[PDB]
């Protein structure tokens, strides 16, 4: 399938260069896959979701996404325009306010409840998690998202903003969940986009145009926009039965472009994430 006149970083996910505009992939589209989005909620009506997002649990006064970061992550994993994985189940948790702000204890408990919550979904094809968010290192934060992954579900997390080692993040620094670097639409690493040994892969994180609340769309930037591209990324390859939620992470970083991206400092990975889709 093509989808033109797409956003840049859904093209440069199907490209073996930049400078395109249409994204192509297989029209199974992560159908019978699940993505839990872990963040400040989804405006599932937004017609952007047809249907196939929903509001799971939520630890503040309403599920509703009063912010707009959760809608916009959930709109590149599996929005009908802006998403990598368009037929998708998406499944919203709400562990960060609408300042965008959340407790560690709040985002452990959110995703223990993704571990176990997966067993009362219809996800065939696999189960994945995205986690657009982070903070200083904590042992338990990434204890969570080791047992999040070790449960059967592809973790994919942010590597932060700080244009520092992310060894010093968590849940970024957690070696066994899927670190994810941003990177812009000249294949440059983003300004902001953390780094380090302990990062997986890159998505793109620069101008990132997707789904927001009040049923509009918007572009921002930052390594919590490059997660999401990866996440629907491991959803749909789930969904052709090429990998696994335990294998993802290294299958995409086998499949990746490699050695394209620039500014990437010396220990590394220069990893691009990519669909390998053959039209």
């Amino acid at each position: 399938a093509a989808q033109t006149n797409a956003p840049w970083g859904l093209a440069r996910i199907s490209s073996t260069s930049p400078g395109t505009s249409t994204y192509y992939y297989d029209e199974s589209a992560g159908q019978g896959s699940c993505v839990y989005v872990i963040d400040t909620g989804i405006e599932a009506s937004h017609p952007e979701f047809e249907g196939r997002a929903q509001m799971v649990k939520t630890y503040y006064y309403s599920s509703r996404d009063g912010n707009g970061h959760g809608t916009h992550c959930a709109g590149t994993v599996g929005s009908r325009t802006y998403g990598v994985a368009k037929k998708t189940q998406l499944f919203g948790v709400k562990v960060l306010d609408d300042n965008g702000s959340g407790q560690y204890s709040t985002i452990i408990a959110g995703m223990d409840f993704v571990a176990s919550d997966k067993n009362n979904r219809n996800c065939p094809k696999g189960v994945v998690a995205s986690l657009s968010l982070g903070g200083g290192y904590s042992s338990s934060v990434n204890s969570a998202a080791a047992r999040l992954q070790s449960s059967g579900v592809m973790v994919a997390v942010a590597a932060g903003n700080n244009n520092a080692d992310a060894r010093n993040y968590s849940p970024a620094s957690e070696p066994s969940v899927c670190t994810v670097g941003a990177s812009d639409r000249y294949d440059r690493r983003s300004s902001f986009s953390n780094y380090g040994s302990v990062l997986d892969i890159f998505g793109p994180g620069t101008d990132i145009l997707s789904t927001w609340i009040g049923g509009s769309t918007r572009s921002i930037s930052g390594t919590s926009m490059a997660t999401p591209h990866v996440a629907g990324l491991a959803a749909y390859l789930m969904t052709l039965g090429k990998t696994t939620a335990a294998s993802a992470c290294r299958y995409i970083a086998d499949t990746a472009n490699k050695g394209d991206l620039s500014n990437i400092p010396f220990g590394t990975v220069n990893l691009l994430a990519y669909n390998n889709y053959q039209a």
